[PDB]
C-alpha cells in the first residue's frame, strides 16, 4: 500500500525528492519509488537507461549514499546531472559493471577518501560536453563532496553552466540487473 513502480519516462517529485525515469527501451526497465532519497530498479535485456532520485537543482551540496547495485553487464552508479548555458552532462561515477568509463584525461581529484580520474567527452546530437568523475576503486556507500569534483573539473578547463537536475542515478546499457539506491544531502 504505497511505493509506487513507474514503466514510462518521466520526471517529478516522490516522497519530498526529485526523481527522473528514463528508457530508450520501454517494458524492459522500471523504477520502483520507496520512502524519502529511496528507490530501485528492475531491468532485463533493456537498452539504454537512467534513474534516479535527487534534486531538481543541483549544486555544490555534499550528499551521502548507500546502494545495493547488481548489473549483469555493463552499468554504473553515478552522481549524476545537467547543466544549461552551456548544456553540459556530468558523472561521478561511484561503481560499475563489466566496463569502466573512460574519455579524455585530464587529471585526478582526490576527494571522501578516494581519488577520481577526470574525463572529458563530447555527445553528438545538440552536441554538447560530458564531464567525468571516476572513481579508482568502486565503491556502493559513502559521502560525495560534489564541490570538489566541480572545483578539480574546472581547474583543467570544465566549465558548469547553470544547474539543472542531479540525482544519484542507476544507468544501464544492455543485458540486466537490479538496483537499490538511497540518496541524501549531508556528510
Amino acid at each position: 500500500g504505497s511505493d509506487t513502480t513507474i514503466t514510462q519516462n518521466q520526471t517529478g517529485y516522490d516522497n519530498g525528492y526529485f526523481y527522473s525515469f528514463w528508457t530508450d527501451a520501454p517494458g524492459t526497465v522500471s523504477m520502483t519509488l520507496h520512502s524519502g532519497g529511496s528507490y530501485s530498479t528492475s531491468w532485463r535485456n533493456t537498452g539504454l537507461f537512467l534513474a534516479g532520485k535527487g534534486w531538481s537543482t543541483g549544486g555544490r551540496r555534499t550528499v551521502t549514499y548507500n546502494a545495493s547495485f547488481n548489473p549483469s553487464g555493463n552499468a554504473r552508479l553515478t552522481l549524476y546531472g545537467w547543466t544549461r548555458n552551456p548544456l553540459v552532462s556530468y558523472h561521478i561515477v561511484e561503481s560499475w559493471g563489466t566496463y569502466r568509463p573512460t574519455g579524455t584525461y585530464k587529471g585526478t581529484v582526490t576527494t571522501d577518501g578516494g581519488t577520481y580520474d577526470i574525463y572529458e567527452t563530447w555527445r553528438y546530437n545538440r552536441t554538447y560536453q560530458q564531464f567525468w568523475s571516476v572513481r579508482q576503486q568502486k565503491r556502493t556507500s559513502g559521502t560525495i563532496t560534489i564541490g570538489n569534483h566541480f572545483d578539480a573539473w574546472a581547474r583543467a578547463g570544465m566549465n558548469l553552466g547553470s544547474h539543472d537536475y542531479q540525482i544519484m542515478a542507476t544507468e544501464g546499457y544492455q543485458s540486466s540487473g537490479s538496483s537499490t539506491v538511497s540518496i541524501s544531502e549531508g556528510g
